[PDB]
């Protein structure tokens, strides 16, 4: 054993020793339980920086420590290798994006390998290539025939900078993510994901994930944004039916999510289109004159009709109004109205007196009928109500769902805040969309013989359009349906599409008869520990959580959530400059900030370890911090980690240099000395603590601490005699497997010095539990 801890000696030589045994290369092996470990893999937008550093380490972490506990352990690496990121990178330095996602891809694959991270390369998948994409274009196609794909015109948004549309969960702050950009209205077709026929499934089924944090899943939640409503139908007044045709004629229908204010309702509103308000204007210029100003176009305007409608609930004759607040539509295109309970009806029935019944009281309060007080939904009471008098809220809701459905007057309804997902992207770095438009037969899918439809890889972008739109030689073809001259598709399919449902195909990422082979989908079942940011709460993590229940019902999967535990991991945050975004080791100060590219202030891992070792840099991001705790970077950090693998590789090296190495204690301990029966104690209760931390709390900077600590009583316990010698060695032998899955290169060689076996099948120490009991 050297006496120098050199680690460019040594982690080169681990990584070979640990390559040539295949410890990372796994198959559906049913002789030991499987695990499934898994990072969101990275956008090949620039290097690595140790910010994703931490997050793969963390995987790492947890692959190795169910490794050397037996597990057939599937830890696997790939590239998010579509979409803006990786383009809007290649065309700030005039490269096809192609060849840019392929450089970076080949240097990002040999910083991970420098790091030692126990990765499956043989399942490494890269999305850019049509053996993936062709996947995810024969599903389009699959679901495009039952609707659940569907192209429409609508509004949307629209990045102006990005120069593309952009989904909902894209939209972040009103501004494009990563433009920046102010998102602009625009109407434009778009092909959509009909993502709320799974609204209710999607939220349900997180009340599953007792492994999530519980942050992410109330994200979605209110994403979702699921109301229990209520469809309420107003039948017209026999006096009030002239003009109107079909249902117009018998019932004013609304939607409201307050049917247990039904009883204080004492106006209804309507459209200035609707066909209440185009009948009572035929016969009276009054109307026409709003509906012109109207149809025009907050503030809250409105005039009456003289047309009226029957509260189905007690009777009440009320008057139907044309307002400009009732969007034509949405929903029913008419609403009721309640100013005691609702603040913009007060504002309505204060600004053209307008009664306000009360319906709700709360606690003991007063109801002043010209002041709107602070609407209460959880702590309410019904009154003047009828028999809904003495009702909570979700008992009133019951009862009026009951009331009206005697009646055929109403029914409740819910609805959500979530959006379909609009997938159409006016780029050329993406997946292409497997529709050809044909005069005759109209938008038809490409057979699944036919697929992939291939983007050309020999294109760069000169940032004015769609580019794919410019090339007839690929947009000119042939329709499948009748042969005649058609026009495929030019839009691309968002980057996100990839990255929802990439972990299905690292169980078995050659598999050329679908999208994951049944086989292995059975074997490996679900994503056992998922690590990744907290910003992919309402994208990734809920697009990923619907393509799998999507791929599930066409048959390709048995499980219903692809994730079982979500690690969510703390940010690395370090200094910033701008000028053109600066780096510190080369102006303005723009203070600490989350490590990214985009502010170009990554420390690259390949110059850490070319100057410290890779141990260095893993164990630094895992002790200076509980790993969802935000991290600040720190040349001292760095510097007290090295120093600790000094520490412990000098620790190594005076204990054999003082006798060589002998067999480690084991068994019965009546005759060790005080001492060394203490040293004991702490050696078993730090495996005990280290599993415990590794396992059930996953905070990897107490188990280097745990591990520090009993390094501490071994440097003052006195280990020269033979027993001591014993002892000595089955600590050390414990200390370099506890920290295998943090710095598992120095542990490696170290072990190697130790003990003549292979750590990996020596495992995971045990807790001697004799170690335990206290001295008389
Ligand atoms: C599943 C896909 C949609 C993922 C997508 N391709 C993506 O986000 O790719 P990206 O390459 O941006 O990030 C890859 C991973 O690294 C983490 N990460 C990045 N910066 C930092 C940081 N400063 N501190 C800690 N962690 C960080 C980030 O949260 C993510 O889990
Ligand atoms: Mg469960
Ligand atoms: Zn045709």
């Amino acid at each position: 054993m050297q006496e120098h801890y050199q680690p460019a000696a040594i982690e080169p030589a681990a990584q070979k020793k640990w390559d040539d045994a295949r410890i990372s290369n796994v198959s559906e092996d049913a002789s030991k339980p499987k695990y499934y470990c898994l990072s969101m893999f990275p956008y090949p937008s620039g290097k690595l920086h140790m910010g994703h550093v931490r997050n793969y380490t963390i995987g790492d972490v947890l692959s190795r420590f169910k490794l050397l506990n037996g597990f057939n352990v599937m830890q696997p690496m790939g590239w998010d290798a579509f979409g803006m990121p990786a383009e809007n990178a290649a065309m700030k330095n005039n490269v096809a994006p192609a060849a840019w996602t392929y450089d970076n891809i080949e240097y990002m694959k040999t910083q991970l390998k420098s790091l030692g991270f126990a990765v499956d390369w043989e399942r490494e998948v890269a999305t850019c290539k049509p053996e993936y994409y062709r996947w995810e274009q024969w599903l389009f196609t699959k679901l495009f025939e039952k609707g659940i794909v569907y192209r429409k015109n609508g509004t949307v948004n629209w990045d102006p900078v990005d120069q593309t549309v952009l989904a909902n969960e894209q939209v972040i702050d009103g501004r494009g993510w990563r433009s920046g950009a102010l998102i602009e209205k625009r109407e434009i077709p778009m092909y959509y994901f009909k993502i709320t026929d799974y609204a209710e499934e999607l939220l349900n089924d997180l009340d599953k994930l007792e492994h999530w944090p519980e942050q992410v899943k109330t994200m979605q939640r209110n994403w979702i944004g699921k109301s229990r409503g209520m469809t309420v139908r107003f039948a017209v007044s026999d006096d009030s039916k002239q003009g109107l045709e079909g249902d117009y004629a018998k019932f004013l229908q609304v939607y409201t999510t307050r049917p247990d204010t039904l009883m204080g309702a004492t106006y209804v509103a309507v459209a200035a289109e609707h066909p209440l308000a185009t009948a009572a204007a035929a016969d009276k210029p009054e109307l026409q004159a709003f509906i012109a100003e109207c149809k025009a176009g907050m503030e809250k305007k409105g005039v009456p009709t003289g047309r009226y409608v029957v509260n189905p609930l007690n009777g009440d004759k009320l008057e139907v109004w044309i307002a400009n607040y009732v969007l034509w539509g949405y929903g029913d295109g008419a609403v009721m109205a309640v100013p005691a309970h609702d603040e913009r009806d007060f504002e309505f029935a204060a600004k053209y007196n307008l009664p306000k019944k009360q319906v709700i009281a709360v606690g003991d309060n007063a109801f002043d009928a010209n002041r709107w007080q602070e609407g209460d939904k959880e702590n309410g009471v019904l009154v003047n109500s009828g028999d809904l008098d003495g009702l909570d809220f979700q008992t009133a809701f019951d009862a009026v769902a009951a009331k009206l459905q005697s009646q055929g007057a109403g029914e409740p309804k819910t609805q959500y805040r979530l959006r379909d997902w609009g997938i159409s992207r006016q780029r050329y770095w993406g997946c292409p969309i497997p529709i050809v438009h044909c005069e005759k037969c109209g938008n038809v899918p490409v057979p699944a013989d036919q697929l992939p439809v291939v983007l050309p890889e020999n294109v760069v972008p000169d940032g004015m359009g769609s580019p794919l739109a410019k090339m007839p030689e690929f947009y000119e073809t042939s329709c499948p349906c009748c042969g005649g001259a058609a026009k495929r598709e030019t839009d691309t399919m968002d980057t996100f599409i990839e990255s929802s449902w990439y972990f299905f195909r690292y169980m078995s990422p050659k598999f050329s008869d679908g999208m994951v082979s049944a086989e292995s989908a059975k074997y490996w079942g679900a994503v056992d520990q998922y690590i990744g940011g907290i910003e992919h709460a309402i994208a990734h993590l809920l697009y990923a959580r619907f393509f799998t229940k999507l791929m599930r019902d066409e048959g390709l999967v048995n499980v219903d959530e692809p994730f079982e535990r979500l690690l969510t991991q703390g940010m690395v945050v370090c200094e910033t400059y701008y000028r053109d975004w600066i780096n510190p080791a080369d102006v303005v100060i723009s203070g600490t900030e989350k490590m990214s590219k985009s502010k170009n202030n990554g420390v690259d891992p390949q110059e850490l370890i070319n100057a410290y070792g890779a141990d260095t840099a893993r164990l630094f991001m895992m002790f200076a911090a509980p790993p969802e705790q935000s991290l600040e970077w720190s040349d001292s950090g760095v510097e007290g980690a090295h120093r600790f693998l000094r520490r412990l590789w000098r620790t190594v090296y005076e204990y054999l240099k003082q006798g060589g190495a002998v067999k480690a204690f084991a068994g019965n301990q009546d005759g060790l000395s005080k001492e060394l029966k203490d040293l004991r104690h702490k050696l078993h209760s730090t495996t005990a603590k280290v599993s415990d931390d590794y396992g059930r709390r996953q905070q990897f900077n107490t188990a280097i601490a745990a591990v520090m600590e009993l390094l501490n009583q071994y440097d003052k316990t006195d280990t020269g005699s033979e027993q001591g010698r014993a002892v000595a060695q089955e600590v050390l032998e414990a200390a370099v497997r506890l920290l295998w899955p943090i710095v598992p290169h120095i542990c490696e060689t170290l072990w190697s010095e130790l003990n003549g076996a292979k750590l990996w099948e020596a495992g995971w120490p045990t807790v001697d539990e004799a170690a335990l009991v206290k001295s008389e």
